[PDB]
C-alpha cells in the first residue's frame, strides 16, 4: 500500500522465502511494530483462509491482507526474539531445560492446530519464532491444510516439507495421517535443539545415517550428545512406522517431558 508506507518505514527484511519475504514495518508516529509478508502471485489462498482461523498464544497473530496488483500482503505478528534456529549453537545446540522449555510450547501449538483439524506440514526452527519473552510462535501457513472437517479425519497424500524434517511415510505411502507427520518434524526440531545439528538428510533406507538411527548407534552424532532422557523420547518420536509413533497424549507422559530440570 502507498498511504501505508508512507506511514510506516520498511526497516529491513525478517526472512526471505521461494516467491518473496517478510519485512519489519514500523509505524513512525506511534513505533507499532508488524511484520509483512510480501508474496507475488506456498499455497496464498489456503494460507489466508487458515490464518483467519488461527487464535493461540503460540501461533504468529494473523492482523489481516490486502490485494495491491498482483502482490499480496499479508500483516503478522512481530515477534521481535527472532527465530528458534538463533537459539542453537552449532554443533551444540542449548541448555536441556531451554529445549524442554520450547518443546512444551511447540506442543501447546500443535495441539492447538490439530484440535482445530489444521496440519502445518513444514515444522521446522526457521517456523518457529519467539516474542519478546521467549514465547514460542509457530509461523508460515503458506503449506497447512485441513485433515479434519468437523469430527471427520481425511488421509493426505503431499509432500511438500523439508526433506531433513520430513517423515519416512511420505516416501513411502500414496496417503498416510497428517498428525504423526507433524510429530515426527516435532523431534527433528527436538533432535536439533539438543545437538545442534540433523540427523539425516532424509529418512530413507538409503541414507546410512537414517540407518545408523535405525540400528540404534546411539554412539554417534548427533545422538551420542544427547542425553538418554530426552533421547529415550527422541527413541518414541522417531518410530518408522507411524501408527507405532508417539502421539501427543502420549509424549505428555513421557518421563523426560515432565521432569523439572
Ligand atoms: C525473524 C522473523 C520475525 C517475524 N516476525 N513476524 C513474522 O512473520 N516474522 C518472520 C517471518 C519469517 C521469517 C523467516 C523467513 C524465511 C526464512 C527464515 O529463516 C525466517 C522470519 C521472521
Amino acid at each position: 500500500a502507498v498511504p501505508f508506507v508512507e506511514d510506516w518505514d520498511l526497516v529491513q527484511t525478517l526472512g526471505e522465502g521461494a516467491y518473496g519475504e517478510v519485512q519489519l514495518a514500523v509505524n513512525r508516529v506511534t513505533e507499532e511494530a508488524v511484520a509483512v509478508k510480501i508474496v507475488d502471485m506456498e499455497n496464498i489462498k489456503k494460507e489466508i483462509c487458515i490464518n483467519k482461523m488461527l487464535n493461540h498464544e503460540n501461533v504468529v497473530k494473523f492482523y489481516g491482507h490486502r490485494r495491491e496488483g498482483n502482490i499480496q500482503y499479508l500483516f503478522l505478528e512481530y515477534c521481535s526474539g527472532g527465530e528458534l534456529f538463533d537459539r542453537i549453537e552449532p554443533d551444540i545446540g542449548m541448555p536441556e531445560p531451554d529445549a524442554q522449555r520450547f518443546f512444551h510450547q511447540l506442543m501447546a501449538g500443535v495441539v492447538y492446530l490439530h484440535g482445530i483439524g489444521i496440519t502445518h506440514r513444514d515444522i521446522k526452527p526457521e517456523n518457529l519464532l519467539l516474542d519478546e519473552r521467549d514465547n514460542l510462535k509457530i509461523s508460515d501457513f503458506g503449506l497447512a491444510t485441513v485433515f479434519r472437517y468437523n469430527n471427520r479425519e481425511r488421509l493426505l497424500n503431499k509432500m511438500c516439507g523439508t526433506l531433513p524434517y520430513v517423515a519416512p511415510e511420505l516416501l513411502k505411502r500414496r496417503e498416510f495421517h497428517a498428525e504423526p507427520v507433524d510429530v515426527w518434524s516435532c523431534g527433528i526440531v527436538l533432535t536439533a535443539m539438543l545437538a545442534g545439528e540433523l540427523p539425516w538428510d532424509q529418512p530413507s533406507d538409503s541414507c546410512q545415517e537414517y540407518s545408523d538411527w535405525k540400528e540404534k548407534k546411539t554412539y554417534l552424532n548427533p545422538w551420542k550428545k544427547i542425553d538418554s532422557a530426552p533421547l529415550a523420547l527422541l527413541h518414541k518420536i522417531l518410530v518408522e512406522n507411524p501408527s507405532a509413533r508417539i502421539t501427543i497424549p502420549d509424549i505428555k507422559k513421557d518421563r523426560w517431558y515432565n521432569k523439572p530440570l
